[PDB]
Parts: structure tokens; sequence; C-alpha cells
């Protein structure tokens, strides 16, 4: 059964193993061996567009699916995981980058990522498990300025990225967060 | 034979499209396993994936997959998470080697390489020529200069420096140039 603890445990372990192979950060033929392996991760049901994880950001009332990659069509319907960053299964040394659109008239998506503040919680649910992160940095940068996406071998971090669609020139909003302990009774779960 | 060599080279170019940043690994992960199959039509365990010639310092050396300790005792190592050294704009393979081993002469003389010196990579019977354009010494954590550039075909050679101190890293960067068929280093 896809939802069994045995399967979920194996899929999580497989994704942690995949993550050991991620050595840079994003600064790809979908037929390459590594991209094909990426697409098999977090997808024991072997579906074509699986939801790999979901994210909750209660301070902006956002609850959204995350998919593999950053195809145009994907980002009209949810969040994209940036290939070349770790999959969002936690671990010291990992730095998943999760992207979403702002401004699309029919879908809120990351429209309000700009209203997230320092210390706000972010919850990632993946293969039945929930990981809690807390916001520690908020930066608006030029789209080529990607230094802040680097992994740090002693931290378990994530960055959520969106565009600044009201600005005349293109920029990116980067909201960085670090792993924290999860209270089992946390209201938000 | 030529068709096998082209298919090996093409598979390596396709592998390279999957390489997304630069080196800032479980040997059984899918991507690492795929890496180890590249430049290895013989399906050997630790093949020489490419050879490098740096004539001005008399270095003629084998390049192997990865940078494991045992690898670097005997040869140069390709730094996993950089492009394989098969060329192309937007690629920046990084090749590392020690400079002070008792048992082998590897990158011992890399510090004598000068600006504009040639570097030749031979891979699957094809030779690629690079010309040195920067020589930098940095602390080991400082990897910015290894970034690929989408409009350049580049390579960096790395070694520990200075001799018997090894606090720093010598990075010799070179860019692709045309290979004249009568090059007097061939």
């Amino acid at each position: 059964e896809v939802d069994s603890p045995a399967v979920r445990d194996s899929v999580l372990e497989a994704a942690r193993q995949y993550n050991t192979s991620v050595v840079g950060f994003p600064i790809a033929s979908k037929n390459s061996g590594p991209y094909l392996d990426y697409l098999q991760q977090l997808n024991p049901q072997r579906a074509e567009r699986p939801v790999i994880a979901s994210i909750s950001i209660p301070t902006i009332d956002a609850h959204l699916p995350i998919y593999h990659g950053t195809d145009t069509a994907t980002l009209e319907h949810g969040l994209g995981h940036l290939y070349g960053s770790a999959l969002p299964v936690g671990g010291t040394g990992t730095h998943p980058v999760i992207t979403g659109h702002s401004g699309l008239a029919n879908a809120t998506l990351f429209d309000n990522l700009e209203d997230v503040k320092e210390h706000d919680p972010i919850y990632i649910t993946v293969q039945g498990e929930t990981l809690k992160y807390e916001v520690d940095a908020i930066n608006v940068v030029l789209p080529e300025d990607t230094k802040l996406l680097a992994p740090d071998p002693n931290k378990d971090q994530i960055t959520l990225i969106t565009c600044t669609p009201y600005a005349v020139n293109s920029h990116r909003l980067l909201v960085r967060a670090h792993r924290v302990d999860l209270d089992p009774n946390d209201p938000n779960l």
C-alpha cells in the first residue's frame, strides 16, 4: 500500500539518499539519468505529476501542493521544486528551494509571500511526516543573484521564492527558514 | 570505433545538462551511479575517464571519476557536481590533484603554469584545447570561482598549496580555444 509506513519510510530514505548527490545549488534535459532519478523520488505510485509534498504557511493562510520541477504549467497550479536543490525531506546540509508565482489572476499561489515575517512557521508534509521550519531571512534580489540559496553543511534550511510582479524590473523575493522542533499538539497541524 | 566514441561523448553531454550548480555523495544514489557510467563504455570499476596534458610543466596525467582518497593517491579526480570534461558552453569541469605526495608526481608543478599556457584534454579519442586565463589562490571554503558561466566553456584545475602547508587552494582557470590540426604540442 502506497500510504503504508513501510512504503513511506522507504521513499523518505530513498529521497535522503538522492539528496546526498545534490552538491551545488541552482544558479536540464529531462531525459538525463539524474533528472529521471529525481522524478522517481517521492513518487512510489509512479505517477506522471505527483504531489511530492505540501506546504502550510498559516500566517498568510497558504496551503499548497509542491511538484517536481518548475515547468510553466506546474507553476500555474501549485509550487515547483527547483531541480538542483535537495528534496524537502530535511537533513543537515540540505537547502530545498520551492518556487511559486505571484500575480496570476485566477490563483493566489505565492501572491502574499511578501507578508510572511521573521519567526513565522512553515510546515512541510511529505510521505506522512510533517517538518517545521521557522523564517530567519527575507531578501529581495535580482534574478541572477542566487548566493543566498547555497546549502550550509551545518544547517537544515529551506527557501521559498517568488517574483515581484509589481516592480518594473524583475526581482526575486527569497524567504529563508531553518528547521525547528515540532510540537505534536501545535494548533496548525 | 568512431560511432561508439560519439555515443559515449553524447551521453556525457546529456549527463552534463543535469549539472545545475558547482561543487560548494552516496556512491549508490541514482545520480552518482549514472555519473560513474559516463565515459566508461567498458563498464570498468575505476576507469580513466580522460587524460590531461599541460606541456609547459610536463604533466601528462589520468583523470578518474570523483575525488575519493584512494583516487587522489594515484591520479587526478574529477569533482562530482561539475560538468564532465567533454566541452560545451556553460560547462565548468573541475579537476583536482595533490601536489606533495611521496609516491606520485601529480599537480606538484601546477604553480609554474603561466597565463596563456595551453591545456589539452583527451577524452574518447577527441582532444580539446584550453588556454589559461586566471590563476587564483584562495582558502578552501572559497569556491565562487568554480561557477559555470552560460556563455563560456571553461575548466579549472585545483591543487593544495603551498607545499607541505596546504592551507590554500591554487585554482587555474582556462577557456576553450580552437585546436589547430598542426599544433606543435601534438
